């Protein structure tokens, strides 16, 4: 009963990712496809990456992942499909679900959209997406993310061999972005988690216990570098105490974040994400 | 073939809502996950109620309810599942689908989110979820809607015995809120219906028959005290005659309410929620 | 594997499309209903016809097109069900997926919102839905969208004859609306492509070829008599050079369009549907 | 003690009317100009008509009003220099100040703005305004407001000859407006948003009204824009609504039926704008 | 050389202000009007307060403040006439212009309007405005600010007398209202948003500060809403912040707390207006 | 009859300008104070100039400009004091009003506000004000655009001497600003946004345009930001666009090339504002 998680540009207010599904369903009937998100902001990688770097270890073995923004569509530009090693604490009740490696798979335009997944999962081989047998003859120039995602995505989760698909691929052929490094640390404001307002950040779980900083430690966390919050750091927002009493807090995704309890604390303020974060105890 | 429908906080800006299906699948493969809605305001118990009350005589029977707004997250707090009584005019073709008792599970934060589903149906048993079986051994904090109510929402909608999740609780264990009552009528606007900017009111049909009012009867309706609006009870918006024209109806939930013929009333003038209501004959 | 595509407008912040899908499986069994478009501006028949007129050719054979904008609820009209001709490049992997004739059924209110599927799909016979047997003995008054529409499409994809819903229709008794037609060519902004904020019009391909332009053709395109843009017209966005340049192209749907080449047209200056179009070489 | 009454379109985000201001002490010499408003919608005529049809009384004989928005600057169109009949019971303390017929001079352009003035105060003799003895030989294009009314206001301050500005005009040269009408149960519109109080005023005037039979302490239902209604008597000001918030109906100072609400806005939360139609019913 | 200041809640947008300068001149001839401010929230009279309590070291003797927001108007609501003690450290070049007592007159409505500016300078003589001497027999109900402040501010500045105006009122007649207060680490309120620079005012004043051991340049911690922090040290001035767009912390003009970014705007950014919460802690 | 000229960046929403006032009354009494704008955008020096650059020939010899925006107020900066050469064709009715050398007084902060004062009326003596004479000898830190601007340009108005203010200045004492370039096709910047009307000035001169060949009656393609296309004549006046709503290139009173609707607005539709690129081709 195979699945296709679904993540895209196309946004909510069309026929667009539709028209996608209808396809996947003609192609592989019996799947099952699973919306991550379509509201990303256009052409935004690091964006889209956050969205989609997460996921394997939620979902069953052979869950193919299509993933696209594709502003350079109908261009010479083709889609990378890529089968993971680790789907990487397991997720799940009891102590979890163990995922075996190389049983997910992505297909991606090839324009940096995977860069976080290959280095947090790493990647046993990747291929460029040509052969007229998971894609169209004659694409439609500004549908990529039909043509050269969905479709292919979903002859994947029919069983069609990755090694097929097209040529292999060399690391250095594997378009990659680059982010803002980690340096008392130093980071940046990634997203604002909607619709509760909390404030995420590029500073990693591994970054504190880097610096002798676990549970319990009192921290100043300033944004903008004319905000000073004070807190101490706890696992959730109600150990903030009052409702609206600011918490310093590990999100789901392991990176320092900050929030109010039961309040918004971004949008009464218009804080966003790139503002810049110093963190001190 | 199981049915979860699923109502949250989370949202649709990012992978949440995924990540919690994914595991369901992972749970319950085969089953089918119906979004109810991810978009309701965080933390409004009231409002999240009001989306999940109504659900179970349109879902076939053996349907799982999965409803989560989590603000004590991360807390000792543990949620609670439910078996219904009464699903409660029958929906359908015909003459309508007939729901047997004891037919709908209920799982949710034990922080009032279930008040009008157990009073409009009753319950037969309640239960705390804590066993390991249905839920994490190490819960990430921050997100109980995935770890307490998405997670063992799959395991119910599997056959996992309701009675097997934890403990039973007691009536007095269960959090409830409490809504306005209704008193010449006065009650509040309790919703604007998007996206028609219809107005609804917690006067019930039940209200209205018992001042001896029913269809046709020439009403006024005043809203925050300075809109005294006057129509006929009517069963639809056509009935007002021509578009823009006021109309006084039962909605589908069997609630007075207002509205224009294929025009919006609330948004042109900035009408919300908690004005307040009182109806005259 | 029974298929329900689903467009409405009865929007993403409530428990009613959810309704509709618990009737669907309730219905049908097994049945996979693949969400359109929910976000639709309400009663507005030829937007909401944009969004279903190209889905057929995606879909698998026996797909079953519930569509529906219903302001009329509640009064003497009804629901029109129709099977198609022509499904209509076809789409998918190779040279595509052929579909067979008669093979769709659209069912919607009989308010002229498949008015563009049936001239450009054609139709083998129509009818009113009347039967208790796909529709409700006593319907919700303000809810057709469900009675009339969810309901009935839930038994016509579950194998229910079309010709028993109720009595066969003339192509008169359909209603339909009118598109402004096309004239150097003159036309109308359609519609904004968001979230990327392009811009398309009702100037077909084949309006086009019939005043000798084809592809790499040097052309102006004036808005509202004011925005005087020159491009050559080409098969996609990044063909404009740089980012930011404005393209010329038609898009997946056979129509001149204007955009910038990843950026935003339309959304910095408040471009809007309605403005009128002027196309020159 | 020359007066210039200046009401124009120009605005207060730049050096505009700073510039006429400059020209009226130059060629009239200890004038006080005394601002009116700036902040008019631009190009809105019978905008402009209400923010100067009330002033004559509340100012000194001989006073000059220099009103101006001109979307025709540029042009052949000119502007038109008038002495009004009446300066119409008077404003000030005791019994008010009685003021003399003839004794205000209205200069504006010639495209409907003094509509009004002429109607309710009448007007003895209207003259062209093309003597380059009060108007530039070379005026500015773009800035007939100053080269056209604010210049030649000014010469008339200093008691420059009203009669030799130029040609003399018939009534049939005077360009006018037409207010919207009032329908006959009484159908309007409002014909502006008083801010910052967000009051409602409508073309409604006393004299549609006592001629409906509604005077006042009388119900009124009062519905804009065919769907959004107002119920409460007609009195004569905001607090007698009772509490603050409450939706008052009253008349304005100028005689038109008007909607508030008491120490609060009206208009504001509801988004309410000049042009809805309003329907009133007794 | 008589002056009146002229504070209103009247607008820019209409010819409100000017019936009233009309009115001004035509009683008091030579008359100089000095608008203070028109553009203050409506009905707010604590805001207005703070545009009028600072000016009578700023103007010649003898001048008369004509300050007003009347919500009121048309009711048994009178204004009051006051003579205050002290112009209350001199403004001007060199040391300053040292203003005698008793110099200066404000009219007002008895709204509590005069709270603030009867207890910085203290008062000798007021008076309800009741002669139609100085205000109308028959005054326009909506338009008290005319009627009831414009008109006899005009007389007054004519010379008419004082005790004339009506009766003399006692100190339990003059409807005051109450300062928010501060708190005592100190607790405070934000009183204003300072347009257009986007600069925040808190009611805590240089002697709650200097009461609590707080001096220049030192450092304090400023939360407002109960959750913004800003942190910094007490400097006189804003480029005292160092960089552009860098926080400061200063006493204003008159003597508050305040809190800005360097050439910059602090509150627009955050959305932060007049009425949050503000905790200072050292 | 003395006059000051007053544009700062202090606003309309508080009695800031009212308290510059009432000094200059003070300072020099029977001053006449024209307002010239206090709504420029704060710390804004380029949009500043703009609205002083043009008004000695509008206003009488002898006449005091007194402009401030004061970022750097409560440091060691100072104001200057300025004596201006020529008031530079003639404004007024007739061939206009020919204005002496030497004739205007410009005092502002020497934080570049003059920069194009004096690159168009070039200058003949410029100086620091420092005395005690004209400025206060304990200034209020926040406050220099009165103390250092409106205090001293009361004595200037008064008669007190230019070269008594302080010391005489060099040109390399005197900071100024860089004009935005234009490049040569012609490329450049939108300056402003004229409220209220929507029009959009550049910064290309009419010296560039017949530089390029350009002339009266010719087509351009003007476009914004890099993307938004327009097409016109170019043409003396709005009207001279044909219909309303129709796009009008032209030329300013102050001789740049400019955008707008005639009667309507071009700027707000599209949300265009200063800053963006201009690029005009013929
Ligand atoms: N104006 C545009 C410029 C560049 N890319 C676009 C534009 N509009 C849509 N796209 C891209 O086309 C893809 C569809 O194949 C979308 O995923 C999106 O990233
Ligand atoms: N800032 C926050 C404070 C309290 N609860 C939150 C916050 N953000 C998210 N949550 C809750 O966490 C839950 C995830 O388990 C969401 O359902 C939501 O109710
Ligand atoms: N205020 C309204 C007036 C007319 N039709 C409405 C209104 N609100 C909802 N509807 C229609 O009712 C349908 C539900 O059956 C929706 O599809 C919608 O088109
Ligand atoms: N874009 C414009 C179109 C038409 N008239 C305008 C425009 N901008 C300013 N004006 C007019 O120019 C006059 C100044 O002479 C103003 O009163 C105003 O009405
Ligand atoms: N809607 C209103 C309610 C109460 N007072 C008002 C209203 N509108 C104007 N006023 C008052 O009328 C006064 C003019 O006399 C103004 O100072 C103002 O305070
Ligand atoms: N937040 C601020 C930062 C820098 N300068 C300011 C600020 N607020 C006001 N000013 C300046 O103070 C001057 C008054 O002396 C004004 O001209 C203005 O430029
Ligand atoms: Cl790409
Ligand atoms: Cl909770
Ligand atoms: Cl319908
Ligand atoms: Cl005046
Ligand atoms: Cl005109
Ligand atoms: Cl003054
Ligand atoms: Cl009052
Ligand atoms: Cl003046
Ligand atoms: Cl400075």
């Amino acid at each position: 009963r195979p699945i296709i998680a679904f993540m895209s540009d196309l946004g909510t207010t069309d026929d667009s990712v539709a028209q996608c599904k209808g396809l996947m369903h003609s192609i592989c009937p019996g799947v099952t496809v699973v919306d991550v998100c379509h509201s990303m902001t256009p052409w935004d990688v690091e964006e889209g990456a956050r969205y989609i770097v997460d996921l394997p270890r939620f979902f069953p073995e052979g869950t193919v992942f299509a993933t696209t923004t594709y502003p350079a569509t109908g261009t010479t530009t083709r889609s990378v499909a890529v089968r993971i090693r680790q789907a990487a604490q397991w997720a799940g009740s009891g102590d979890g679900f163990e995922r075996a490696d190389g049983s997910y798979i992505y297909i991606a335009p090839n324009n940096g959209l995977l860069t976080t997944v290959l280095e947090e999962h790493g990647y046993i081989e990747a291929y460029e997406v040509t052969s007229t047998k998971v894609i169209p003859a004659n694409p439609e120039p500004t549908f990529y993310s039909r043509e050269m995602v969905a479709i292919p995505s979903a002859h994947l989760a029919a069983g069609f061999p990755l090694a097929e698909v097209g040529r292999r691929l060399d690391d250095s052929e594997i378009v990659r972005f680059h982010r803002p490094a980690v340096e008392a640390l130093s980071g940046v404001v990634t997203a604002i988690d909607h619709p509760f307002g909390n404030i995420w950040t590029n500073i990693h779980r591994t970054d504190l216990e880097k610096a002798g900083i676990g549970q319990g430690k009192h921290l100043k966390i300033i944004l903008d570098d004319v905000l000073p919050f004070e807190a101490p750091l706890t696992p959730t927002f109600a150990d903030a105490g009052a409702i609206g009493n600011i918490a310093f807090y590990l999100n789901s995704r392991g990176y320092l974040s900050l929030a109010r309890n039961a309040a918004s604390l971004a949008y009464p303020y218009n804080l966003k994400a790139g503002l810049k974060v110093r963190v001190e105890a």
